[PDB]
């Protein structure tokens, strides 16, 4: 298989206002996806932390989009019922088609985690395609982030780059 | 765990004719709702019973909104495949947010019943949250709403109340 | 139980250009499709194979609706992610009504199957009423549309006929 | 001609908040509308007064389309670009048809003013119909709401009504 | 200029049940679209009548989109407020890309019409785009088309045509 | 009367391809953006050349979005029926609220010119609201661009800035 390069994206205000204030910042879930993410053979070409917000969201993704050799974009955050939750909002709107099935796969196996099992309902976890590359939308829950990558995106990435691209 | 304040609402033109003649009704789906919330420790402040009427079950809901008390509204009928199944399409334009996994959950969890299985399919339940509250939209089936309600809607919606309104 | 009359369409363009040019072609998808339904008991009142091409694929399938003894049009291929993959989104827009979940719950029985697991998310399998009429859009894998006809299909569909015709 | 029955719906915020203040209030808009809706032989059944809260314009309009004998309902304001405009999202998304040129047609009689010329892109006005009754939503300007009355709905609101019921 | 081929489709229950019976029909708009053409140098290509039902407006519809010599389509009749009127709302779903500015343009000519004026609100004739074909929905009303046909559809046809396929 | 501050954006394929080569362009429609906003008193802090390509236009955007001192965004180009042309298809999905009467409004003044008349329908010049900010996208063609500034944004987009801000 083909190792592939991803850019990675973290979604935090939380932690976006401690690298303001240049504060020691932990990223448990930015780290869990590119530790996995490596450990697998493909590269992290790029990381980006941003808050909350829609404008700020907009130009981490579209920094990602805009560098040909970004294969895939990955984000943690924001993808709940929390008020201030709007990375589904703010991007799945942007794609050029939605991988529709994703975001109810990945309630499918969320619902099998004994320590989720009906909170699965509340995550709108998104993927879906611009241009060339391939964009996935995950919870801020590192146990959630692993799940992903495990059971969906490290099985199938692959496969869907090549199609997309043929 | 805080008690919660549910409003019930049945949509069945059958037993609302009965209702506008002081006929008797069994209204066995809007029982079962009832009588789970109040055996959890909440309370029941409304309930209203409304045929597959768009108007009506409009201010059926908005009469339940208006309550500042309501927390949660619930509602069993008319979100099927019949042609007079409107239930859905009719409240979904309410709502501020589609809790979008609930359907899915929803037909997952009625899938791993035996006696349901494919049938899966054919219903559309669904919730939202409107201002600070959440409405879920329940089949007419004494069993569906006893599903959704064990399985979905108790072990979850206390903390999602909260994070709506965080 | 009704035996209904189904009209089959596959969309293969590697099929339709050998057609054009007079050759054999093996369409297993739709082979499978009208065994399994007639040794259910089911009649196959019409067949006709198309490229990805939109016009062609409206053609096919209002051909099939205005047939009016056709209770039930199924299609196989190009409803997954390969960019010439064009008929659910041809096609579902014609729905009178989509039926939501016969996505993700095609999507669950396809995870389920040990073969499949997480390619699951690739597919937008569909299924819609139009008038009185449903269509069920399966994907050109062989082995996908045997699992939508034992699974969802022939089990459902007699009373999803009733039903929309209630 | 025939008599038809409007209800009359006045949304603002700072009028609402003097009528429970106990406050006296002019409503100059709602005024205007009845004056010119009697003066041309037609009868207003009805009137109620709510701000700029989602809630409790969605209460106003379903008490007035409760009501057996409304023909039409007009509302005026919150159809502009305010921050706390919210009228037309609120309502347009229940009209069971939307009357699409109503929109662009107040648009075109006033730019045509010579005291709001451009002004005219910067309102959302609208028409729907729900049920058998018409709905037009109107801006709060004293003179918009009469220039929509005798341009736009005087004229032909005899003949829409007829339509629908036909 | 490009003479062009033309595609007439009629949208008339009235004619349609005519037609059956096998009885003289009189269609006016159909033969004012006709002879507009033809007299600017234009073809006609085909022509069929159909009734207000969805099945069978888009199988006119498809049939004249399978003809590749076609490069336009015309219909008249079925864009209005009546609860039968159906084509904008069949045929609209089908375009690849809506004509959007043709909806608000016809309804300025038409409210500029002293024998129009705010009727003009009450149309909802449409245009798009499919494939490299273009489709005009125009009113069932004889002057309707003509206004249509003189003032909009044969000064920029050629050049819509052109651009579409370039 | 308020100084304004501007971001000028021109999509122009073939005038980025002379860009990325250093070859010299004339940018008529920017050019005449740039002049007449200065020469009424506002200033231009920005401006960008981008060719007819999704991800290019969505980081041209967000770049100007991402500067806090912009008050307004203008393109110029590719919101016509030619193929390539996808500016209002790609920034509509960015936009908190669509000015949705901007479009019909601009298609009204651009009828009524005599040198474009039918030709009207054939733009898509649309505007919407991001944040505090003022988006315009307008067509390529100076005389275009000259009408939409002098007629439509130059008199009404300072009360305009002021209302979104309120
Ligand atoms: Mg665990
Ligand atoms: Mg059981
Ligand atoms: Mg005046
Ligand atoms: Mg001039």
């Amino acid at each position: 298989p083909k190792s592939l390069n991803f850019y990675v994206i973290t979604i935090s205000t939380s932690r976006y206002e401690k690298l303001l204030k240049k504060e020691p910042i932990v990223d448990e879930s930015g780290d869990i996806i590119k530790q996995l993410l490596i450990e697998n053979g493909h590269k992290i070409i790029g990381y980006s932390l941003v808050p909350d917000d829609k404008i700020k969201i907009l130009k981490a993704f579209t920094d990602a989009l805009s560098i040909d050799e970004v294969d895939v974009i990955i984000s943690t955050g924001g993808t709940g019922y929390s008020p201030t939750d709007i990375t589904v909002e703010t991007i799945r709107k942007l794609f050029d088609r939605e991988i529709e099935g994703f975001s109810d796969v990945f309630r499918l196996v969320s619902f099998n985690d004994p320590e989720v099992k009906a909170a699965a309902y509340l995550t709108k976890a998104s993927a879906g395609i611009i241009g060339k590359k391939i964009v996935y939308l995950l919870p801020g829950s590192p146990d959630a982030v692993k799940l992903a990558l495990k059971e969906l995106i490290l099985p199938e990435v692959g496969h869907l780059v090549y199609l997309v691209r043929s």
